[PDB]
């Protein structure tokens, strides 16, 4: 019955090529990092009790803006919300919250990003269900692969290495493609964990490599 949204061995990456950036083009977005930093948080389901499943999604974020670009949501530290319920793998309408947001529909963007680091989840009682990174004009498009609005979609092994117990992945993935089109731009980690608990603190390692940045192409 659960309205759920898994993605596995998921490699998808669509747009023009790289931008080889020029005069004319503007950078209108861009965060980074001088350091790692984590994120700890405990995933658990307000209101149900109920064990064994945490649905989840991280808003990814660089602690570093240029400070040449107007402040945009993809500044600051990563955090964790979960999905509406055990059963429910939606979000609230309140937390589908875009990266960037556009105001001309003649404009075309091109995106260049690197994310590094680490999900843990904390001792035994638990693995990773699925996880994936994903930028695309919708939040939570489902299945990705069936919308073009979906610019990145990397999940399981093409998102990074699984420890044996897939307690851990690790990842070190890049994007830089042009020609995008959107409204607003979304830029995330959709995870699920299947245990035998009702919560688990869940760590997210950012490491300083990662970066984002937004550039307006010349037309």
């Amino acid at each position: 019955d659960a309205i759920y949204y898994p993605v596995g061995d998921v490699d998808i990456e669509r747009g023009g090529p790289a931008l080889e950036v020029g005069e004319e083009d503007v950078l209108v977005a861009r965060s980074f990092n001088e350091e790692d930093y984590v994120l700890d948080t405990i995933a658990q389901y307000p209101n149900d009790p109920t064990l064994g499943k945490l649905t989840f999604m991280i808003d990814l974020k660089n602690q570093q803006k240029d400070q040449n670009v107007a402040d945009f949501n993809g500044v600051g530290k990563s955090k964790l919300t979960m999905s509406l319920g055990y059963k429910d793998g939606n979000y609230p309408s309140e937390s589908q919250v875009p990266i960037y947001t556009s105001q001309d529909v003649t404009a075309k963007y091109a995106v260049k990003l690197r994310l590094k680091g680490e999900l843990l989840v904390s001792g035994d009682e638990w693995m990773i269900d699925y996880v994936y990174a994903q930028l695309a004009s919708l939040f939570q498009p489902y299945p990705p692969a069936n919308f073009p609005e979906v610019f990145m979609c990397k999940g399981g092994m093409k998102l990074g290495t699984f420890d044996s117990f897939r307690r851990t992945c690790t990842f070190d993935i890049t994007y830089d493609r042009s020609d995008l089109s959107f409204s607003q731009l979304y830029f995330n980690l959709f995870i699920n964990l299947a245990g035998q608990k009702r919560e688990n603190r869940v760590r997210l390692r950012i490491d300083k490599e990662s970066y984002f940045e937004l550039y307006e192409q010349s037309e």
